């Protein structure tokens, strides 16, 4: 009588380019949308929802805890309770677990768990309260701070996939390759229409005009080799990163509703899948990029799966060397690996990326009748989250 | 048969005054040191511990996931995981929750959780990406925006207190009355020595001197009911509501150690106690301060107890009207509550502060045998959260 | 014996839109294009200039005494001297009396003289040195605080052109008539290349290719009576002031070489004019539009000439309200006012814009063999100021 | 015969020192005070003052034209003009040459001339209008960027100063010498009365009490060699410049009155002194403190005197090592030059330092009965203005 819960319906936003589409739409406002999608899709009324958990790492200047905002504007009644986490790229995925836990423990039925993320309306800080006496001081971006740059060795994320390149002995005609052929997936992917079940269309309000957008705006289109071939490094000056072959700067939100499986039969709702296992794991700051390899062995090992066992896997793109060197170590077929594309093309809004691969793999799964899923990402400051996902 | 998490082990810092004693200490640091001390307190080493749970409302310029930070810094191996949470003031004691439910499902054995904050090095922001074409901005006090006012509404949480104060018909006379009794009571639990096993010292590095702070610096020696009512309303020009009557900014960390009572026992530790339920439920935004209320009320009834059944409260106290409503509505015997003094005196670090009150509640049970504990606190944003203690 | 000063050449660089052309090209490169300019259109070194006077309103980042900045690129040797100063929109035109008094005094013997104004470049600023303990703070956009805003007052220009407006009885209709008579006249001249003689043309410094500006890009294209009512009252909310009826913000920069008329002799140079009188006069700073009234009939009195004498006169269109006041009283024939356009229609690059007025009117005086000119601009804060030129 | 222009009356604040006295006093309230006591000194009447001319070299965020706001403050009536200019530190001086030829030339018959600087109250800026798309950025200290650094070699004034000091091979000993002499000087005056004559109090409006000022607060009373030599290099890590033998930052105002001799006659006024000449000349300014060597020489020759003429002088230190390279060039007694002290001692309030200097000048010319006196100043970017006056 083990505690069995399912995921009975997701959604996610399209991922909007840095200071593109969702330029000066604040991450609460993504995360509403979000919301109120996933009830709509399984059938529930925001009256029943018991929390609403949402990852964000760049909240600054949103105002008091934003998840509560993006429940509150769902109509997600005020009885309920909504809060924030940060585990940084991990934390969307991180807060379905989490919601999972709340619903095995018995605090709750109903949970809509995910995450949210505008890196475009992050602002610039400093800490004045003393005072400037005399000179110049940083106004400090804080999604380059509190996002993109490694606490203990001071250095950008772009720099720990250097580190994974050299120890993995990472061509620049490897990592290229592997990014223009995310470009190419998700560009078929998008133009075959395999994004409109996981997207829920957002409006963007304007004086002169609403906007709905329902496309990923970052995937490029006719991506070439030559292209990726001549961009400069980003990190190294004799490196091989890339602004081409590392994901980019981006703003969406994506969620879950989760219940328990025998509340699901009650409703007659045929959920998207079970959550058989999870697990999260450290691993070295200077290499955050291999988080993966001992998280998904984690979770593989305690849903009692062999690698070999899954039908699909969303191994997330934060730059191609890492996902290079977890896709070597793990052995699974490439195949089977980011089959409509990766975060390369589609962008990583960091809080929200781990909720949005889910949803990826949720709706390819159903699309496919796979099985067996496992959904996993890499996490600055040396870690790695993984769950696997069963149909019923 | 039911899981049974224990607290083995608990510290805190002393809570530092705005821009006080630590007024260019990151939360972190503090962070650091109470883990530190939770694993020497429990005689656990640091390698043993799975995870460590942070509530904190203002990371902003603190650099990538300061949970992490902290952890590394105390010699938490690069192995475990580490993260951060915000549910506002419920922040430090719903990450206790959250770590027993890590436990409770299988995930981890060893848990630190908790809260740090330092509101004093929260920075000022601005959202600078698209430019300001013409015209005047703000730098915004993200302490204020972030921490204090209410999304909503759009108002401090001082004129939710006012709310309160109208609705329960709490006279200015009877607010200052608990606030001279909270300073009067925290200054002689200080004199007497009860805070002394609660506090870790921490050790603020200079360069013309290390300074050790032990003592909690916020509190009013002599507080004299005539300084209470010469005060001028803080938030409405007619109101009641005062500096006075209200707690103050603050910077502090505080956390438990965590593990099942069967892990314990296998240790011969002598926990401070067992995690026996908890709750968090919403109210109205406009009433945040009486969050406690239906939470307290949750908790109590998911771990078989009667409001009577209860030897010792710590009910936090954000502001004296809503303190004091509180207090009303349950019918709790004052003489059990906050006996050692309240957040008007001794402060609200607010993502801190859950844990300090769980902190001084469990020092206090041990301390006087007490058997039955409940902490409590308002949450912004119409929150409460509650948890039940029984002694071991 | 009295001493007669000669206007020996002059250029201006055509004047940018806010944030277009020249957005971030710093004043004093658009000063040094046009000292350069008058130089080599005088066939004088720059070696031979004593000392360099430009008016500019917006210095603040730019770094020490920009007036040196803008002589020394230009190759004025560093024996030479050089300073700003702010009379508002007066400067320009101000400046160039103020070099003529140098060499009436045998302080010097060759001037360049005008002003220089990059509205784009003005940065925003706050008092920070306190430092600020908590709460938001104003970072202030010193183009509208130092530029833009009466300071007694506490308004804007515009409302100051409202009063004008309303003292006169002139009307929406009167205000855009007189908009759209601007903009054709301006696009006119410009279509005919009535500009090309004053205008230097500046090179914009490019990283993918330097960009050649030689024409006004604030003057539109087909005006339209339709178009101008059109828009809404920009100051008062149902006022007659707007967008299209007033000038706006630009950049740009203007001088003239001055010096002895036996000197320009002695050279073989045929100067552009002989400045005859000059004169500067205060108003209200409430209907600070009426300035050019007491200056035009001071400046007149002063060369002994009657308002009937002038064959050509540039008089500055801040604003239509005050432009038609202006015109309205002195009475002089409009078809000889701003034949080429006006400020509404080519800018108000403030220091700068009495240099560039001055400009438009030596040489459509040169063009139509114009004997006697007057130039005049009204001074926020309630000032006026004029010239009179006469062919020589 | 040749126009004769003489200083009716003079009058200066006492100078403050930096975030001191003046810490939050407009640099216009502070040249109200001055303008106001000028007409007072004289017996003048406000309304016959027909343009205030006042140098200024800091005045972002002040509003539109501080001199216009100086002399309405001052009850200057609205018909008369008042404009601003900057020529650095020799602004003071710079715009009392300019009023004496607005009186010479015949546009004006009484001017009141000087500077004002408020060095506290001068803000932060950046420039944002585009934006900052990504990265950390710098809020630029206008005191330093527009006031003190070199425009052309980015660097300090204190570093051109060093540059005087390795030119000149003036030594660690010898530029102590200057300033602790310096400081005796000033110290000695002040509390002789000497600067109680040239001095107006001003009036600081508190809300806890005003605060009357009527001394020199920069001053410091018994000033030795030793805690002058145990000061570090300022600029220079090898260096010679220290906090001790420059001037600091600082506030102030000084203005005087300006009327012909045969006008001053008619009013009964009997004048401080007859403007004789002046004159201004350019340096290198990597050196530019050398500039008070080719300007007074200049003044000198305009005024047909020769060096020994001269029974007092006031040569502005900004620096030691250009104060003590100026007296070495020149040759003139060091016995006359600035008895009453000097800038290290006094204070350096930037674009008021030239009226500063000139108004003890002044006033000790009258005590001690001296005909000829000659006051300079070295100028940022290279330059010097100097000023001879003769007393009848």
């Amino acid at each position: 009588s083990t505690p069995s819960i399912v995921i009975a319906s997701a959604a996610r936003t399209a991922v909007g380019s840095f200071n593109g589409a969702f330029a000066n739409t604040p991450a609460h406002e993504l995360g509403a949308t979000v919301i109120s999608a996933v009830l709509e899709r399984a059938g529930v009324a925001a009256g029943e929802v018991n929390e609403v958990i949402l990852g964000q790492v760049l909240p600054a200047g949103e105002g008091q805890n934003p998840a509560r905002q993006a429940a509150m504007k769902a109509g997600v009644p005020q009885e309920a309770t909504a809060w924030g986490m940060n585990q940084l790229a991990g934390s969307g995925l991180r807060a379905v677990a989490l919601g999972m836990q709340q619903i095995a423990t018995g605090d709750a039925s109903i949970i809509v768990a995910g995450g949210m993320e505008s890196m475009s309306m992050a602002p610039h800080c400093a800490h004045l309260r003393g005072g400037v006496k005399m000179g110049d001081f940083k106004m400090i971006d804080t999604m380059i701070k509190d996002g993109l740059t490694d606490a203990f060795y001071g250095y950008h994320m772009g720099t720990t996939a250097e580190n994974v390149a050299k120890q993995w002995q990472l061509s620049r005609d490897e990592q290229d390759a592997f990014a223009v052929a995310s470009q190419n997936k998700a560009e078929a992917a998008q133009k075959d229409g395999r994004f409109k079940d996981e997207i829920v269309p957002f409006i963007v309000k304007g004086r002169k005009g609403d906007i709905t957008v329902d496309a990923d705006e970052y995937i490029r289109h006719g991506a070439t080799l030559d292209s990726m071939a001549k961009l400069r490094p980003a990190f190294d000056k004799e490196g091989t990163v890339t602004a081409g072959n590392a994901s980019g700067l981006n703003d969406g939100a994506a969620a879950a509703l989760l219940m328990s499986e025998a509340e699901a039969s009650r409703r007659g709702i045929q959920p998207l899948g079970r959550i058989v296992s999870w697990a999260t794991v450290g691993v070295d700051p200077k290499v955050m990029g291999t988080g993966p390899i001992p998280a998904s062995r984690k979770a593989l090992e305690r849903a009692g799966w062999k690698i070999g066992d899954l039908d699909l896997v969303e191994a997330n793109e934060a730059f191609a060397a890492q996902a290079c060197a977890v896709n070597k170590d793990l052995g699974w077929d490439p195949s089977i690996v980011n089959v409509n594309g990766g975060a390369i093309a589609i962008g990583h809004p960091i809080g929200a990326s781990g909720a949005r691969i889910l949803n990826t793999l949720l709706f390819e799964m159903k699309r496919r009748g796979a099985r067996k899923g496992l959904a996993t990402l890499c996490i600055g400051g040396g870690m790695g989250v993984a769950m696997c996902i069963e149909s019923l």
